[PDB]
């Protein structure tokens, strides 16, 4: 590694911080300048290896960094000024923590002596973000910058990935020093309780339970994002069908015959059936969250549960397993795979009868949607995007009905094609996430499948897309409502509208707002599409027009995401029929 | 007060919460629905006295509630769902705390038993906001709703006003109960250390110091917002000149001859001169923040300091006064006024020589701006708005250069015409603040004087303006840069641009983005204006066109806010000359 400073040359803390990033391999940051971070931005222009993508709102910043991280496996870096800059990151940090996304957030802070005085643009950001980050730091000396940056990256990316925030006072940015890059990290506790390679004896037992089971199911989640090959081999050696969480989509190819697709509240009847009636649950890289389990006591109630997680705090948190492995699922699969190769003919594994039983459930209750006259079904639009992109696109989404449909109707072939806020479920995520995804993957088709409520929340990021010349495609499924909330109004509150309509009551049949004009404002080519017959050509135009593109897809608002298990319910409570019509 | 429920009739906690608001006199809320708050929104539609203004982002929500509060003297109410809804309020809460703005934020939360389980859309919002609110609450029983709401409003509006957050679990929203409205508040500590009416003996001493001084100065701030009459009478009885903080603008009419206008970093040379050379500083409702003092030891170094504040924690925090009054400045003025009436001829107060000395400083160093060819000076645009609105408009702003100019070049006649984020200095404030201001003041001229960086941050609120049919005028001073940061780049970093340009580098002479198309998207009439000659007619058109209007005012970017005292500097360090040209 070549520095831009002599080994004995003093330089600003800001310059040390930037080199610290270069030494971590950082190529991209998402930084919005302000008073308390000016020095860092000055240092950033001196770097020839890091590019800054300037967002139009620092919430746009974090969400972009998340998209970057989620689509690449690399940590996402965002920089903000003190005070209001720092507070604008808050939703992104919470989002990253809940979804286990590696992230380093650097915030400028007021000078050290101003801290606690209610200074200009001062927020106690470390205090504010303590419960919504994996860890955070207040840098109190320029000598500490190299160590803290190294620790921040190590913590964000190792174990269970998560966001780490580093707060950097302005006087420390300006202080001249000679950095020491040889310093030891001070993480004795964390480092000593890092998970070890799995024991053979643990892995042998799981393989034994597999051979003794007749109805096994893979319950796969976000923890498997780097194990697709290993998981592929595991399925190929066992023939166990695979159910996925929203976070796990694409770990096992959705278009494969062994795939049960997504389980949970809005999961497929067959995925949930499989789990309900399984005798062996293989929970790999999942956290048994309420969205997938429903009523805990009734979840997988007839099954031997094997749970493999890198975070011990998760093992036995909601359901207690029969068998646990605390470690990397990638290594557990690797170990199990060579045990399964060695004994393939000793084990004679055949789950054809179970696999067949599930196949009749897959035929009697497939994913389905109605088509009304010439009106566009959102589900069908996504299905066309799937066909026209050959399932190779990177998809980000907002939150709501459209998000569930993007999950249900696109066939992800690899993990890290699916970028979606799962745990927090933050609206306004898709557009800036697409931005980060596009920078991390400059040759990929990047589509933000968005809803009109979500899209508008961070619409300012359209400026970013244009200026950064990013080929972000926006498939806007426009139903004029907060669809998800509207659906619950239909099912549980007798269709009583409580502020869920996003159009103009004065001109209630006009599409409001005109999203095409938002795109026009930022010099982004855009079209509307209303008739289903016009759809295939509209999406083809979107894909073919080089650069960014917005396609406004008008959908009837009274569509419902199905199936649905009500909150805290059982598989028996599943709703498979109905909508908001008449 | 008439209820919509029988005195013995059980009803949902959500319905109790809404009635609790009606009983507090609440007429308007700013609420964005989500899963965890659906019940509250259902209850809200049942109310016939509260209107909900649906924002397009809940940051838009809080900022609107702030605008509402700041322009009316009433508390602002915003409602958000759990998780990402709650986190989106964070900047607004911090903003309200720092600027001492009364605010009640209600957030839905997950069911009580789900708390701490990493549930769907769960954030420990009480933990997150503890350091950025005056107080907060987690409601743990439906029986507590009446008490907590009463306490929240009492705390937000009494003493030093501030934001209070109430977190309300979903199961409590659904629980049936009979509310008890007679319950005693549990605030024994707070209530016992509430400031008392001022002592005569304290007030007599201040009047005595006034008579003994030859160079007195009023240093007036946000604490005087309800004391304009009292302050008017005080000045009329003493002839003491008045300097104002950014938060205090309009307490004493800016167009009066006794007015020194704004003091501080970007204050007038004469206001700062007055303070520098005063022998008696009358600090009423101010907090001696770094923006006005500079280097503390050099601030008002020759003066007897009288400090009147309602918060004891502020008295002697940064500068220690000679004399203190802990209490309401309104009452202190009332008391001092009748002492000044009784002894008017015994005191023979005449500060003409001092007042004259300041008047020559007011002539030798007035507020000034250059005009280049036919290009619009931002300062001049604001001055025209002042003339055409007769100084009667409610002005909200974003943060930066335009904010300082709006402060310097509009003559506020009453407090609560000036709505601006002072302590935190949060961008994207002006537009949603204007929204709240317009709802609180349906017959007033409401103008958001905004910058292009700030405006775009919450541009989605244009949808809100249209749908709510609010006559919000937007005077957008468009310099294509983050002007304030750009200015500091010119003065301190040799004009080295570190991500401060907001246009498109590919087409660098085109105005980007096209703000007119943002307005068009939301059906808001809009015009651009480039030549100074065209300005008076453009602004007249804006004012005359009924309903909302956006006027895009193009300004040369290299203008600088003057004067300027560098951070931690003295009156000697003041910069009165220069810009970013050549
Ligand atoms: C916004 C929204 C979200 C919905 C939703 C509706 C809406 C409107 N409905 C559904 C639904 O119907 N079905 C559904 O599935 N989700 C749904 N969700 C999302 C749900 O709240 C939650 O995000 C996921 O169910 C959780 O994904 P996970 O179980 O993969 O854990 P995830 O959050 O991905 O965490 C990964 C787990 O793996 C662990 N881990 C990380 N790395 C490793 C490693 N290398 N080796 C071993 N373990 C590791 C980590 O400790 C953690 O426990
Ligand atoms: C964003 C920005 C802001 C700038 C700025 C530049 C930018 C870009 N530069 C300047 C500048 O050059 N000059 C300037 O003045 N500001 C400037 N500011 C704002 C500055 O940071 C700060 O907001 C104000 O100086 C503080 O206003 P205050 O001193 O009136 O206290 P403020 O924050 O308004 O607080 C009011 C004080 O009065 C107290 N109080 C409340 N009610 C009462 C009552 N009824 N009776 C007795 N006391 C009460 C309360 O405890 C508090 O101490
Ligand atoms: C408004 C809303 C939703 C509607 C999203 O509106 P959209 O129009 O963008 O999407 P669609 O559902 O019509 O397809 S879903 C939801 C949940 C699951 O809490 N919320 C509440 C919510 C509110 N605010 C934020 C930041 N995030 C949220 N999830
Ligand atoms: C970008 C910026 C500023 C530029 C504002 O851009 P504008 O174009 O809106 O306003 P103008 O200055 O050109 O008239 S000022 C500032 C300060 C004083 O911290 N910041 C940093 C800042 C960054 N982000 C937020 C939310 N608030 C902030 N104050
Ligand atoms: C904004 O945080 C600060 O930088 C700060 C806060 C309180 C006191 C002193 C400072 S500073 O002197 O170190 N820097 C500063 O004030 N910067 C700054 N101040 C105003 C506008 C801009 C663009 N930058
Ligand atoms: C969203 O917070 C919750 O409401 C919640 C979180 C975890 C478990 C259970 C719940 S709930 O059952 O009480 N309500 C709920 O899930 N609501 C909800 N869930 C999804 C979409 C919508 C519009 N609403
Ligand atoms: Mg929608
Ligand atoms: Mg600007």
């Amino acid at each position: 590694f070549i520095s831009r400073f002599a080994p004995d040359q003093p330089r600003k803390g800001a310059d040390i911080l930037v080199e610290a990033l270069e030494r971590q391999g950082v190529e991209t940051v998402f930084a919005y300048p302000g008073g308390a971070s000016m020095e860092i931005h000055q240092a950033l222009t001196r770097s020839s290896s890091i590019r800054n993508v300037l967002p139009r709102h620092e919430q746009g910043g974090v969400f972009a960094a998340e998209g970057y991280a989620r689509s690449s496996g690399k940590p996402g870096i965002c920089i903000a000024t003190s005070g209001p800059g720092a507070t604008n990151l808050v939703s992104g940090l919470a989002d990253a923590l809940l979804d286990s996304v590696p992230l380093v957030a650097i915030t400028g802070q007021v000078p050290r002596r101003m801290i606690g005085t209610d200074a200009f643009q001062e927020t106690p950001i470390v205090e504010v973000t303590r419960s919504i980050t994996k860890h955070n730091y207040l840098v109190m000396d320029v000598e500490d910058i190299p160590r803290i940056i190294e620790e921040a990256f190590f913590l964000a990316t190792s174990g269970r990935p998560g966001p780490v925030l580093v707060d950097v006072p302005k006087d420390i940015q300006q202080q001249l020093a000679i950095p020491n890059w040889e310093q030891a990290m001070r993480l004795p506790g964390y480092m000593s309780r890092m998970p070890k390679p799995p024991e053979d004896s643990h892995l042998e037992q799981i393989v034994r339970l597999i051979s003794e089971s007749k109805k096994p199911v893979l319950y796969v989640g976000g923890g498997c994002l780097n194990s697709s090959d290993e998981l592929g081999r595991f399925v190929e050696l066992t023939g166990i069908p695979v159910a996925t969480t929203l976070m796990g989509l694409g770990s096992y190819p959705c278009d494969d015959e062994l795939s049960l697709h997504m389980l949970g509240m809005h999961g497929t009847v067959y995925a949930n059936y499989a789990v309900e009636h399984s005798d062996l649950l293989l929970a790999f890289g999942v956290r048994f969250d309420d969205r997938v389990t429903g009523k805990l006591e009734a979840f997988a109630s007839r099954a031997k549960i094997v749970h493999i997680d890198i975070d011990s705090a998760e093992i036995g948190k909601n359901k207690t397993p029969h068998v646990s492995v605390c470690g990397d699922v990638k290594l557990a699969l690797q170990g199990m795979n060579k045990v399964l190769e060695n004994r393939a003919e000793e084990l004679k594994l055949d789950f054809g009868v179970w696999r067949n039983e599930l196949n009749v459930q897959k035929q009697k209750f497939p994913l389905s949607f109605k088509t009304f006259g010439e009106a566009i079904p959102p589900q069908y639009a996504i299905k066309v995007l799937d066909e026209l992109t050959d399932g190779k696109a990177i998809i980000s989404t907002g939150v709501g009905q459209h998000q569930m449909w993007a999950a249900q109707f696109y066939n992800y072939k690899k993990p890290r094609q699916w970028l979606s806020s799962g745990g927090l479920g933050a609206m306004g995520f898709g557009l800036p996430a697409a931005i980060g995804a596009s920078v991390a993957n400059p040759d990929a088709i990047v589509v933000d499948i968005d809803g009109d409520g979500s899209f508008i929340m961070n619409v300012q990021e359209l400026a970013t897309i244009r200026v950064e010349n990013l080929p972000v495609k926006v498939l806007l499924l426009n139903n004029q409502h907060l669809g998800m909330v509207m659906q619950w109004e239909d099912r549980f509150y007798k269709a009583n509208r409580a502020h869920t309509f996003l159009g103009d009551p004065a001109q209630e049949d006009e599409i409001f707002p005109n999203m095409l004009l938002f795109a026009a404002a930022c010099g982004i080519p855009a079209a509307r599409v209303t008739k289903k017959a016009d759809l295939r050509e509209a999406i083809q135009t979107m894909l073919d027009t080089p650069g960014p593109y917005l396609l406004d897809v008008i959908c009837p608002h009274q569509e419902h995401v199905l199936p649905m298990i009500p909150s805290g319910g059982t598989f028996n409570d599943v709703i498979t029929e109905g909508d908001g019509r008449i």
